[PDB]
């Protein structure tokens, strides 16, 4: 679950940093357009006039997509942190895994435990810990009818 | 106005790294925001100051490293008292035996 949920966050982390970049390298051509066209509002219905009007243009374009970039920003920073997320889970749960077990352990642990969600995912920590107790507690009442079957054998 | 436009860049860069840090413990704030309402909607059930001493007491301390565990700690410790209270259940069953 937890590689699933990483491959997802990093194919929208993916698409959010693309979208970003793009807005950047926009914002970054409007400054260069401002620079040229005041270039040319220097060195040249004359070129002067439109220049002078492309680089007013340039100007706000540049504002809004600073913005833009600005409002961007914060989603492309939730999408990573909940990846992180799920990474630093998912090392730990490759280990754990991977401890060694018979196709019949798998079966027997399958059958008995449930099936989890993505939601539920977070919830497997804690349902760990909360299975083991009562499953602690039938080990010691299982193991204290073995101790009277010790006894009869005795 | 070329300077002031590259200064401009590099504060827009700071900007964002700012930006990135506060998204980040913003997400955390929300979470840890949302949790402890809830906690407190669960304690707002109120305890006499004797059944906050008397909790006190065989109840864990747990800090804000161990929040995860203080989770599963709180139905441990029920499954301890549900120990001691079918124990001593036990044995009254068997004291109400004698007593017959």
């Amino acid at each position: 679950l937890w590689r699933e949920k990483i491959n997802l966050l990093n194919a929208r982390l993916a698409e959010a940093q693309t979208s970003e970049e793009q807005l950047q390298s926009q914002l970054d051509l409007q400054k260069k357009v401002v620079s040229d066209h005041m270039q040319r509002y220097l060195q040249v219905d004359s070129d002067a006039s439109v220049a002078k009007a492309k680089l007013d243009e340039a100007q706000t374009i540049e504002s809004e997509l600073d913005k833009q970039l600005r409002a961007a920003n914060k989603v492309t920073c939730v999408l990573d942190t909940e990846l992180t997320l799920a990474r630093a889970a998912e090392r730990k749960a490759q280990q754990t895994a991977q401890q060694g077990m018979k196709e019949e352990e798998r079966e027997l642990s399958a059958s008995h435990f449930p099936v989890v969600t993505l939601e539920q995912l977070p919830d497997i920590r804690d349902l760990e810990r909360q299975h083991e107790r009562g499953i602690q507690h039938e080990i010691e009442r299982v193991k204290a009818e073995l101790h009277r079957l010790n006894i009869e054998l005795t």
